[PDB]
């Protein structure tokens, strides 16, 4: 897409943009543009990459209106939310990490060992997970009960194995995990559902100030909101995060740490399931790579 193409799309939605813009291709769902309007306001544009995304756009809009009422940190304040374009004013701080546009390598915008990141991330996790189930239900978001989690993952495994394939090693791990009763919590809570450093905004000291990408939010296993952390920060950091979260009153179980590791390891299964649901071949090919087939 050209700069002029983006200017025309934005003008079609009442947003008059300068030609000063740069592109972020990190996301699978949306191409993002850092843009600047002729009054000097910085804008974040999210342009759907696939056909048939209208419902997820309207769902994410509803999610954001729900969560902004409950969180101390900023979330995107959508002003345009058509089937063609999503736009919100840029948030205050940079994400904790970015990908290098050329190399695609992680660029860290804070010291990853920042202690403030752990304590403030614990607080944000506590606030997200505190959102009342009644409000989630009233907003027509998916609610998974504890009894739903293992049957769903088992269905996911059968579907991915049948449609794409899975290595024998990954299958064995996933089936041990599904059978390991003590790992699974007896409660579910409202979660972000795609939470990792790429979606957390912080000042340079590591104090979390915002969370961005919200289409996945629903009630589910809380460990899902810890797996992205252990994937990039490691097991001892995860242990510290769990300790800080419990200090705030976050609901835990003895095996939350172990469950989080298995959720992190289930990333390829979740990617394969997502790719199949999109029906997008390029995505399915990428998932098949991670599945070891
Ligand atoms: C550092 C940067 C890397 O991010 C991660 O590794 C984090 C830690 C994953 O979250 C991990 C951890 C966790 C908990 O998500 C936070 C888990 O749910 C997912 C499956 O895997 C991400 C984000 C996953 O994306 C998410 O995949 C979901 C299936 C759908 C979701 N979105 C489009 C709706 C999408 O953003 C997923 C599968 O790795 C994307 C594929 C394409 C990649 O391999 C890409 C190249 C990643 O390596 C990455 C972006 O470079
Ligand atoms: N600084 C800054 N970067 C942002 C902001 N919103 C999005 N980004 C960047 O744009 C990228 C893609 O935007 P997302 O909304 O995550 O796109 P997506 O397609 O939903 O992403 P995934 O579902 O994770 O694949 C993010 O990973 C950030 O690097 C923002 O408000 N500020
Ligand atoms: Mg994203
Ligand atoms: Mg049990
Ligand atoms: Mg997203």
């Amino acid at each position: 897409m050209t700069i002029q193409d983006i200017q025309s799309l934005a003008e079609a939605h009442g947003l008059l943009l300068t030609d000063k813009m740069n592109f972020n291709e990190m996301g699978i769902d949306f191409k993002v543009v850092f843009a600047l309007d002729t009054k000097g306001q910085q804008w974040l544009l999210r342009i759907p990459r696939r056909d048939g995304m209208r419902e997820q756009i309207k769902k994410e809009k509803r999610i954001l209106e729900l969560v902004k009422k409950h969180l101390s940190v900023e979330v995107p304040d959508w002003r345009i939310s058509s089937t063609e374009l999503v736009a919100y004013p840029i948030l205050k701080d940079n994400p904790v990490l970015n990908l290098d546009a050329e190399t695609y390598e992680i660029i860290w915008n804070m010291d990853k060992d920042s202690p403030k990141y752990i304590t403030s991330l614990a607080k944000t996790l506590f606030e997200i997970h505190s959102i009342p189930e009644k409000e989630v239900r009233e907003n027509d978001l998916k609610i998974m009960k504890p009894s739903d989690l293992r049957p769903e993952i088992a269905n996911n495994l059968q579907l991915v194995k049948s449609e794409i394939g899975i290595s024998e090693q990954l299958e064995t791990r996933y089936r041990k995990w599904l059978d390991n009763d003590v790992l699974w919590a007896d409660f579910t809570q409202f979660i972000h559902g795609d939470l990792y450093a790429g979606h957390v905004l912080a000042s340079k000291d590591g104090a979390v100030s915002g969370v961005i990408d919200w289409s996945t939010a629903h009630i589910d296993d809380p460990a899902i909101d810890f797996a992205g952390h252990v994937t990039l920060f490691g097991e001892e950091s995860l242990k510290t995060l769990i300790i800080e979260y419990e200090k705030l009153g976050g609901k835990v179980w003895n095996k939350l740490y172990e469950q989080t590791l298995e959720r992190a390891a289930a990333s390829p299964l979740m990617y394969g399931l997502f790719a199949l649901e999109t029906q997008n071949e390029s995505l399915i090919v990428g998932a098949k790579a991670q599945l070891g087939v």
